[PDB]
């Protein structure tokens, strides 16, 4: 599983060839990046199958929701996101094997597919919340393309720290997978690499044991503090 | 001067009649408030004058910056808005006779003229900054205008403190003086009152002494840290 310090970098199998086309058609992201992000949203849960393997099932579309204790800029809101078009499970499976989730219980994932742009004088906002959890028990974060960008460096905290003790750009091809409660995140700006438009394409998957899903009417009033 | 606490609120005398529908006219903030914001911004010098007067001088109109030190959400790029149309200084001018601002060196004013929005599910972020300091000497926040909204409510913390000391609703006619140094400042979101779409109008003014002035090439390269 996770290393010693709380985190993994893993290499990503190819993908299929639908995967990175499908960010072009990604509707821009009304509620964070200010115009600089472009988001599809998709839940899903997770059940140790026979074998040891794992069956991912899409649940019904809803809202996305979180709390404003993790996300400052961002929580206590719906977010009206579409659907994911693709099917990122292959990759995500990936993330379940290195992290050698728990098979005594269900989980449900929130699946984010990410674009952000950068331009000459404009970068692209990676983690406007600052250093924080996404409040989740693990998060996987993968790079699927990277195109005229620097920057975009995945810093790694401890509570209260003052610095990162780790610090690494990740590229096309490589996921980190993180202890989200042992340890906090952020991640410095998309720059553009010679002045023109460049982008980052991603995809975030939160992970929850089932019994404190990120998902249904109970979650979104916690998250909403209704 | 300011109140032993470091602020003061204040009532404002009536505004000629441009003032109130000029913020129909302000387009999109495209770098704060994820579309909910709509922002004129403009710069002036404040010279003390004869007989105890203040002389206001309109400065070229340049992008605005700040630092990521003070706004994580907004800071450390060049930000293009639009000027100003209608003329603030008259109702400026209350804000220095309560400040008692010092005569002895000539000073600079930062002037925002912001509309948020607020509807159904849709807060409008006032302070997406969070608990904060904007950074000048003094601070006036000035409300013109609002419609059918709740929330919005001004909190003011000591520097460092868990808890703010004062809160208070601004309404239409009011304006808070603040020690920008000694105190920080957040505001609660304005919500939609009834459901249906909202709005509240103000102005900010930062004011900081000439030789410390937000404005001008030496500024903007400490601001983004070029
Ligand atoms: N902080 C990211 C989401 C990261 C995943 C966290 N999750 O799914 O609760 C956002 O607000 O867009
Ligand atoms: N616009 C000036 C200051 C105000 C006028 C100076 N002046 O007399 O030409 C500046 O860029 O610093
Ligand atoms: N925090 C506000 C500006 C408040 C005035 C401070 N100033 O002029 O540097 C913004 O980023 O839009
Ligand atoms: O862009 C990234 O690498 C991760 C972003 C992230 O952690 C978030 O959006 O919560
Ligand atoms: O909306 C307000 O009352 C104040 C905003 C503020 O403090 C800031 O924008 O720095
Ligand atoms: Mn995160």
């Amino acid at each position: 599983p996770l290393g010693t310090e709380g985190f993994t970098v893993i290499d990503l199998p190819e993908v299929a060839p639908d995967i990175l086309p499908s960010y072009d058609r990604c509707p821009v992201d009304d509620y964070m990046g200010n115009g600089t992000r472009f988001k599809r949203f998709s839940q899903y849960k997770l059940t140790p199958a026979e074998d040891d393997t794992w069956s991912f099932k899409r649940l019904p579309h809803r809202d996305y929701t979180t709390y404003k204790k993790f996300n400052p800029v961002g929580g206590g809101i719906r977010r009206v996101y579409e659907p994911i078009e693709v099917d990122f499970t292959p990759l995500i499976s990936e993330g379940i094997r290195e992290l050698g989730l728990d098979r005594s219980e269900p989980w449900q994932i929130n699946v984010h597919q990410n674009r952000t742009r950068a331009d000459g004088g404009r970068p692209g906002p990676l983690t406007p919340e600052g250093v924080h959890h996404d409040g989740h028990e693990f998060v996987m974060i993968a790079i699927l393309n990277k195109v005229n960008v620097a920057g975009g460096t995945t810093r790694l905290w401890k509570p209260g720290a003052d610095a990162p003790f780790w610090s690494g750009t990740l590229e096309a091809g490589q996921a980190v997978l993180l202890d989200d409660r042992g340890l906090a995140h952020d991640v410095t700006d998309v720059l553009s690499a010679d002045g023109g438009p460049g982008h980052r394409d991603i995809v975030i998957i939160a992970f929850s044991r089932w019994a404190e899903k990120w998902y249904g009417d109970e979650h979104d009033a916690a998250a909403l503090e209704e």
